[PDB]
C-alpha cells in the first residue's frame, strides 16, 4: 500500500501546536511501540485532498471542520466509530460541526475564533470601532508606529468585517444550506470590503501583509494590533509584548462577525491504521494530558473535552475568543465552502491590490461562490490519450 501499515502519519497546520501533538505522539511510541510522525505541509487544506484522493497522504489529517465535507462527500475519510461513552465526553456542539450527512465524520478538538489583539503599552484603550482605526493609525505614525496590520492573504481574517454589515456566506433556512444563495455581493459586504480597501488606499495597511509580516511586527512593537487566533499567543508570550486579547471592533456600530472553526481529526479512508488511529486520538489525544501537551505548545482554544481544565481561574483569552465566537458564525461543513473561500479569497486579494474595484470583485465571487475530488480530477498530467482527438 502507499500508506504504511504499523505507523502513525499525522499533518497539521503549521501555525499549531505539532511539537505538543508530537509529544502526545511520542507517549502513544512508548506505550504502544507504534512510531507516530507529525509533519505540517504547506497549504495543507489543499495537499491532503490531492494525495489522499490517490490513495496516498497521512493516516490523520487536522483542519478546520469548515473543509471535512467536501473530504466525506469525496470518500476521503474513513468512517469512525467513537462509542456512546467516548461521544459523551466532548460538548455536543463540538460533534454537531463535524455531522456530514448524519455522520459524524472526524474527531472535534477546539473551538477557534479571531480576537482583536492589542498592545497595552502602545494602546491602553483599543479602538470599540473600525472607523476609529484612521485617525488612531495617524497619531501612531507620527510616534513611528502604525495602528493595525493583519493577514490580507486568507480571506479568514477580512471576513469578520464584510460579514459586520450583513454580508454572509450561504442562507440557513429550515435546516439547510442554500447553496444557491450566497451573501457575498450584497450591501454590507460591499460596505466592509470597501471599507478594508480605503484603510488600503489611505496607507493604513499594505495590501502585500501576510501573516509572517503581521506576527512579526505585532511581536516586535512595531504596530499596536493584530487579528489573530488562539494559536498566536504563544509567540506573543515569548516576546516583550504586554498585550490584550479583546472583542473586535464593531463596523457601522455592529459586531465584527468572525467565522467560528472546530479543528477536527479526520482518518485517511485509504489508512491501513484505522484502529491505531483510533486508539491514538481517543486515548492518547482527546484526554487531560493530551490537549494539555499541545495546548501549551500553542493554545487550541476552548478545547472539546468535557473534563479539560488546567488552570485555577477562566483564562481571559479564551473568554475574549467565546465573545467573539458568539458575535460570529459556525462555518458550514457543506462541500460547497472550498469554493466560497476560493472566491472569496481572489475577492479580497484583487480589491485590496487594486487588480479590481470592490463591486467587481464580489460580483464575481457571488457567482462563483454559487464530487470535488477524484483522481481524475485532482492528477496533474492528463488521464486521456492524446489520439482521442482524431
Ligand atoms: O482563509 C480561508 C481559510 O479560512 C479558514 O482557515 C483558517 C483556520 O480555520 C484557522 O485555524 C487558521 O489557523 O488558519 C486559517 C486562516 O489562514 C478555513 O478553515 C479554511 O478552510 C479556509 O481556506
Amino acid at each position: 500500500m502507499k500508506i504504511e501499515e504499523g505507523k502513525l502519519v499525522i499533518w497539521i497546520n503549521g501555525d499549531k501546536g505539532y511539537n505538543g501533538l508530537a509529544e502526545v505522539g511520542k507517549k502513544f511510541e512508548k506505550d504502544t511501540g507504534i512510531k507516530v510522525t507529525v509533519e505540517h505541509p504547506d497549504k495543507l487544506e489543499e495537499k491532503f485532498p490531492q494525495v489522499a484522493a490517490t490513495g496516498d497522504g497521512p493516516d490523520i489529517i487536522f483542519w478546520a471542520h469548515d473543509r471535512f465535507g467536501g473530504y466525506a462527500q469525496s470518500g476521503l475519510l474513513a468512517e469512525i466509530t467513537p462509542d456512546k461513552a467516548f461521544q459523551d465526553k466532548l460538548y455536543p456542539f463540538t460533534w454537531d460541526a463535524v455531522r456530514y450527512n448524519g455522520k459524524l465524520i472526524a474527531y472535534p478538538i477546539a473551538v477557534e475564533a479571531l480576537s482583536l489583539i492589542y498592545n497595552k503599552d502602545l494602546l491602553p484603550n483599543p479602538p470599540k470601532t473600525w472607523e476609529e482605526i484612521p485617525a488612531l493609525d495617524k497619531e501612531l505614525k507620527a510616534k513611528g508606529k502604525s495602528a493595525l496590520m493583519f493577514n490580507l492573504q486568507e480571506p479568514y481574517f477580512t471576513w469578520p468585517l464584510i460579514a459586520a454589515d450583513g454580508g454572509y456566506a450561504f442562507k440557513y433556512e429550515n435546516g439547510k444550506y442554500d447553496i444557491k444563495d450566497v451573501g457575498v455581493d450584497n450591501a454590507g459586504a460591499k460596505a466592509g470590503l470597501t471599507f478594508l480597501v480605503d484603510l488600503i488606499k489611505n496607507k493604513h495597511m499594505n495590501a502585500d501583509t501576510d501573516y509572517s509580516i503581521a506576527e512579526a511586527a505585532f511581536n516586535k512593537g512595531e504596530t499596536a494590533m493584530t487579528i489573530n487566533g488562539p494559536w498566536a499567543w504563544s509567540n506573543i508570550d515569548t516576546s516583550k509584548v504586554n498585550y490584550g486579547v479583546t472583542v473586535l471592533p464593531t463596523f457601522k456600530g455592529q459586531p465584527s462577525k468572525p467565522f467560528v472553526g472546530v479543528l477536527s481529526a479526520g482518518i485517511n479512508a485509504a489508512s491501513p491504521n484505522k484502529e491505531l488511529a483510533k486508539e491514538f486520538l481517543e486515548n492518547y489525544l482527546l484526554t487531560d494530558e493530551g490537549l494539555e501537551a499541545v495546548n501549551k505548545d500553542k493554545p487550541l482554544g476552548a478545547v472539546a473535552l468535557k473534563s479539560y481544565e488546567e488552570e485555577l481561574a477562566k483564562d481571559p483569552r479564551i473568554a475574549a475568543t467565546m465573545e467573539n465566537a458568539q458575535k460570529g458564525e459556525i462555518m458550514p461543513n457543506i462541500p460547497q465552502m472550498s469554493a466560497f473561500w476560493y472566491a472569496v479569497r481572489t475577492a479580497v486579494i484583487n480589491a485590496a491590490s487594486g487588480r479590481q474595484t470592490v463591486d467587481e470583485a464580489l460580483k464575481d465571487a457571488q457567482t462563483n461562490s454559487s464530487v470535488l475530488y477524484v483522481g481524475s480530477k485532482t492528477k496533474e498530467g492528463v488521464v486521456h490519450g492524446v489520439a482521442t482527438v482524431a
